């Protein structure tokens, strides 16, 4: 179907031999790496943590990535949460309404203690996302009644329940609650084709906050913010090549559907590249998702051999390697080397020097004439190690000088170095085919211009263009030259000494091999640049670093991956080409991966980055907080497919303190639905007093409150009740501010005892200040038990300064049969611990102002609005109709 | 770990003297106490190692 894949004539035309594909490659050098260091530590006595690298199922991982973009992080009801609860008292005229969001917030995390700082870690994060997930809704299609001609709200979604105190009201009463309940319509609800239900509703403030930016989110993110992210798939596809259809994407929208967009698609790639020693783990992901599935092709069998007339037939040099199978082992080490020339400089080769193998000493031989002019060690990057360089050479240097036609004379140099001397009679110097890696003199990229730069990518991060030996892939459909002058240079010296070295019959096969051996590196060239072009390629500034480290010798965060090859897989990674027919099977849901991918870790990223400065607000909490103790934390509620790509390479136990604060300061994200609602999450929980657990934990010596009643229907009319919540709190005199240091001190020698004796004798207070507290609220009608009465702020076990403290409302029952005197003691009874924490949690409101409390406002679709989902529509391969100016 | 700084275990240093914390008094367990918190972990380098 493609120009370049038309064969004319019978050149390039050959049997096929194998055939690999994209997870094929990758399972592959996942098994290859990990069979190394099982190895060499199973070698030599090596003394480590035990860990065990485990392949794992690549394939299954991106099935469940793509999977994660089917979720949806907001809901559709019809009531919003109650959000406000009332309790009827003795009284008929006074209730008292609670506020069920801080009773709920009580119960959501752990008891916070001051001993374990991972638990407390994890407290915060549950008490977070539990704000988003409750704060997330759509109101659809809320009930309406008709009143006077208005349209009035339903008393059902406004976000008050007060069907208990409807009893005990009067006549004088009921009236004032119901007109003032017919008071909530609906704006500019007359008019009919709205579209758009408004009225005054009541709800918590985090929970409101997270409410407002979900709309907003809905109030911009439309067509033109969907009709940029398929406008940057035209330039993906029109790199890659892409065949579209006939059919266009009109930006018709329909009067009754509502699109939602929670992705954006061009993909921020210092996100991805800024996880911590994951320079092996996106090169598993960019052979998983981008390699196209090809097959082998052998060269044509008429080209080392001639027939004349039946008998009288011409002789290939190299008969017997021509005449030779790969095992089961040299076949996977051209999967090897064939791994190596796709990657340029992230995969880097060695030798593989064992004793089992038993070949004859020409294969040796002839394997350096072939390295020589297959790799590239040259200025700009390199497929091979810098020893292999070395027994690249002296293999060469034997190959030159074992002569077996009539010695051409030879004059050696004053040195010892390998490729030293001057063979043949026209006196070749052959210290050109030694290897230096500044100016890459014996391999490929000799006089070759190898990598260059061109019109401006898609991917922002990854410019380049790579060029094997000179050919632009353009020169397969556009030639150059004629047949015979298609030449690079490292190529046409190692001809022109060949002759000069006597060797003129294996000069010739390479010679009519060599228009097949660039049409091989025209086809890797366009598959390199063409294909392979990810947010998991490696960016220019990392590339560009890769060789003058190796030559340095310094420490770099993307060391390249060293395999082994054999000795003989050389050859037969001479006579194949890989030949690429089908493109990969998941190429077009890759930016959906990598978009989805990229944007979990900009969750994960913020939720440490908060939790990182709990240590510098609260020091007396956390004493034993090690920084890996808060990413723990943030890992454990996560996405499970998301943790599996960053420890592909099983980095998740080579990571040190020093390297996963850095990823936290780094400053890179990517702006989604869940991002932009897990911000406003965490900024509504800086208070602290919207996650219920405080500080400000007094202490003070009090008696619980026996009135004397004389008249049962008046005093039951004033609603009477105690509790320890301050309601402001006390002097800055007349209080003494014990810390977590004092107060430990002091209980070690046994003077901490004597000392609150002291200050509670002079009626004074005690502030606890300094730990954090989880806070829970109680309601009781008759007495409470003495755990509650008398709770102390501090414990023994030697002192526990973090205890849980309750709140507890007591409220006073009584009947016709009690006596004046009934409940006056001889001794008090004495409660002492006092909670601030301003919030208006319980307040005693009367009748009157009941309905004071609806001052949010809600808007609701109607039931003619759909609410459809567009971000699974984000494929590579469609086109739209008026494209992006 | 104490106050943000690593602070190494009792049984790596040279000395055995958990027969002598049942004898002290209150006055001598907390000078103890309070030394130990004194041993900070320096992050050294020997040869671009750790």
């Amino acid at each position: 179907q493609r120009p370049e894949r038309i064969k004319t004539t019978p050149y390039l035309e050959g049997d096929v031999l194998s055939s690999d594909s994209g997870p094929l490659l990758s399972v592959f050098a996942l098994q290859e790496i990990m069979q190394k260091v099982r190895q060499v530590q199973a070698d030599y006595m090596t003394a480590t943590r035990e860990v065990d690298f485990t392949v794992p199922d690549v394939q299954k991982i991106l099935d469940d990535i793509k999977a994660l973009a089917a979720e949806q992080v907001y809901k559709i009801v019809k009531v919003p949460s109650i959000s406000f609860r009332h309790i009827v008292m003795q009284s008929r005229d006074r209730v008292l309404r609670v506020d069920t969001y801080y009773e709920e917030m009580s119960q959501v995390g752990d008891v916070i203690t001051e001993d374990e700082p991972e638990k407390f870690y994890s407290t915060i994060i549950k008490k977070v996302r539990f704000i988003r997930g409750k704060g997330s809704f759509i109101l659809h299609d809320i009930p309406t009644r008709d009143h006077r001609g208005m349209e009035v709200a339903e008393p059902e979604v406004l976000g008050v329940e007060f069907k208990n105190v409807l009893p005990v009201l009067t006549a004088e009463h009921r009236a004032m609650i119901q007109n003032a309940l017919d008071g909530s319509i609906i704006e500019n609800g007359n008019v009919a084709t709205r579209d758009v239900d408004v009225f005054i509703g009541a709800c918590s403030e985090p929970v409101y906050r997270i409410y407002n930016r979900l709309q907003g989110y809905i109030e911009a993110v439309q067509l033109q913010e969907l009709r940029n992210s398929i406008g940057w798939l035209e330039r993906l596809g029109h790199r890659k090549r892409i065949t579209y259809s006939q059919e266009v994407l009109t930006d018709f929208r329909r009067q009754d559907t509502i699109w939602v967009l929670a992705l954006q698609l061009p993909v921020n790639p210092q996100v991805v590249w800024d996880v911590p020693r994951s320079s092996i783990a996106n090169l598993i992901m960019n052979i998983a998702t981008c390699l196209p599935t090809g097959e082998y092709i052998a060269p044509n069998p008429r080209i080392s051999s001639i027939t004349l007339t039946q008998r009288i037939t011409t002789t290939g040099p190299f008969a017997i390697l021509t005449g030779s199978t790969p095992t089961a082992q040299q076949l996977n080490d051209v999967r090897k080397i064939y791994l190596a020339l796709m990657f340029p400089g992230q995969i880097i080769l060695d030798l593989k020097i064992d004793p089992g193998e038993r070949m004859d000493p020409a294969v040796r031989m002839v394997a350096g004439v072939v390295g020589h002019l297959l790799f590239t060690a040259g200025g700009r990057f390199t497929n091979l190690t810098q020893n292999m360089a070395r027994q690249l050479d002296i293999a060469l240097n034997d190959y030159l000088l074992y002569m077996y036609n009539t010695r051409v004379q030879v004059n050696y140099g004053p040195t010892g170095e390998p490729l030293d001397f001057q063979i043949g009679r026209n006196q070749y110097d052959c210290n050109v085919f030694r290897a230096d890696f500044a100016t890459g003199t014996g391999y490929n990229g000799w006089a070759t211009i190898d990598v260059e730069y061109r019109e401006p990518a898609p991917y922002v991060h990854a410019q380049r263009y790579i060029r094997y030996c000179g050919i632009d892939s353009r020169e397969l459909i556009n030639p150059t030259t004629y047949g015979i002058g298609m030449t690079y240079h490292c190529y046409n010296e190692m001809l022109r000494m060949l002759v000069a070295a006597g060797k003129d019959s294996e000069a010739a096969y390479f010679r009519s091999m060599l228009p097949f051996h660039m049409v091989r590196f025209a086809r890797i060239n366009q598959i390199i640049n063409e294909d392979l072009h990810s947010v998991f390629s490696l960016p220019d500034d990392m590339f560009n670093a890769l060789l003058p480290d190796l030559i340095a010798g310094a420490h770099q965060n993307a060391d390249p991956v060293v395999l082994d090859v054999s000795w003989i897989s050389l050859w037969f990674a001479f006579n194949r080409s890989f030949e690429p027919t089908h493109r990969n099977e998941m190429l077009e849901v890759a930016p959906l991966i990598e978009s989805v991918y990229a944007s979990e870790l900009s969750v994960m990223k913020v939720d440490m980055r908060h939790l990182s400065l709990m240590q510098r607000r609260f020091p007396d909490v956390l004493i034993q907080a090690r920084p890996s103790h808060f990413w723990k934390a943030v890992l454990n509620d996560s996405p499970e497919a998301v943790k599996a790509v960053m420890n592909l390479s099983h980095s998740h136990n080579f990571i040190n303190i020093r390297d996963m604060m850095r990823w936290v300061m780094l400053p890179s994200l990517q702006p989604s639905l869940k991002l932009a609602l897990e911000e406003e999450a965490w900024a509504a929980a800086n208070d602290f007093e919207d996650l219920m657990l405080t500080d400000q934990v007094y202490m003070h010596r009090d008696m619980l409150p026996e009135p004397r009643l004389d008249d049962i229907e008046r005093f039951r009319q004033e609603g009477f009740y105690y509790t320890n919540m301050l309601e402001a709190p006390p002097e800055i005199d007349r209080v003494v501010q014990y810390t977590y240091e004092i107060a430990r001190l002091q209980a070690n020698m046994g003077q901490f005892r004597a000392a609150l004796r002291r200050i509670m004798d002079d009626d004074d207070w005690v502030r606890f200040g300094g730990v954090l507290r989880t806070v829970r609220v109680k309601f009781y009608d008759a007495r409470p038990p003495d755990d509650v009465l008398q709770g102390l702020p501090f414990s023994y076990d030697t002192i526990k300064y973090a205890t849980e403290t309750t709140i507890f409302y007591l409220i006073y029952n009584v009947e016709f049969s009690n006596t004046p005197d009934s409940l006056v003691l001889i001794n008090p009874t004495y409660t002492m611990t006092k909670v601030f924490i301003n919030k208006r949690i319980v307040e005693r409101v009367r009748v009157g102002q009941i309905l004071a409390v609806l001052n949010r406002r809600f808007v609701a679709y109607k039931g003619k609005m759909r609410i459809m989902d567009i971000t699974q529509s984000l494929k590579m391969g469609t086109k739209l109709a008026a494209p992006t100016v």
